[PDB]
């Protein structure tokens, strides 16, 4: 009745350390992402479903990009807007920001009400960014998440 | 449309200093609680709607309990169960844990999908607890929230 997603650090070199898992469950109000992660910087981290089932690095615009092969934020409706987990006008893959505790662990459960079934996650990937997520494309694109820190294929 | 709740520290004496405000807005997926608070301990704090519109202290077992007049967790369905914001079998007033950043501010928005209209908060109070919230009555009752750190009555 649940999915367990192993998350690993993303380097320009390839894949890095395993930093734990995220357990995805179904609730009457949407999918609940319960992290069991370690080794993250305290604070709020951008957290999204990406289109492709890969965490491999790649080259873009002559720049090394960790976990580039995951593609962009999951966007089956082709909205082209990053508007967060509570706005149906943006990427379906926009999840609530990941909450990292003072000791670098992540445990606080995150409800994504726009996702209703675990079947919607199959063939995709989960991404944790270095920066946060203000659920907007301003003042920074894609909520300000920036580089990809960790990634896991579903 | 939107509601703004001023929050004040709750003490044996009475009402303490203001710690900021919580802005409640309506979304198609439920009420969104956006805090703007300062001066809390970093970590996750139990965060619940309480039944009665008061933050005044009261006496219980030979002691002045902070914000006791607020009553318990809002529970119109008389479940008597603390099961958190995603479980319809427990207190309706169970909100997601309040996230306090490392610097002691609270800013992360909290969606309570079981609450649909701001009118459901009228005549009640918001409470922030010292402890966290595991959305269960085990191992500790009421999610482990413990004492009442801050409180605010829902006005307008
Ligand atoms: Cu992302
Ligand atoms: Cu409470
Ligand atoms: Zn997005
Ligand atoms: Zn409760």
């Amino acid at each position: 009745n649940t999915l367990t997603v192993k998350m690993n650090d993303a380097l320009s070199s390839g894949t890095g350390e395993n930093i734990g898992e995220i357990t995805v469950s179904e609730t009457p109000y949407g999918l609940l992402f319960t992290p069991h992660l370690n080794g993250l910087t305290p604070g709020i981290h951008g957290f999204h479903v990406h289109t492709n089932p890969s965490c491999m690095p790649g080259m873009k615009d002559g720049k090394e990009v960790p976990a580039l092969m995951a593609g962009g934020h999951l966007d089956p409706e082709k909205t082209g807007k990053h508007l967060g987990p509570y706005n149906d006008k943006g990427h379906l893959g926009d999840l609530p920001g990941l909450v990292v505790n003072a000791d670098g662990t992540a445990t606080y459960p995150l409800l994504a009400p726009r996702l209703k079934s675990l079947s919607e996650l199959k063939g995709h990937s989960l991404m944790i960014h270095k920066g946060g997520d203000n659920y907007s494309d301003k003042p920074a694109p894609l909520g300000g998440g920036g580089a990809r820190f960790a990634c896991g294929v579903i």
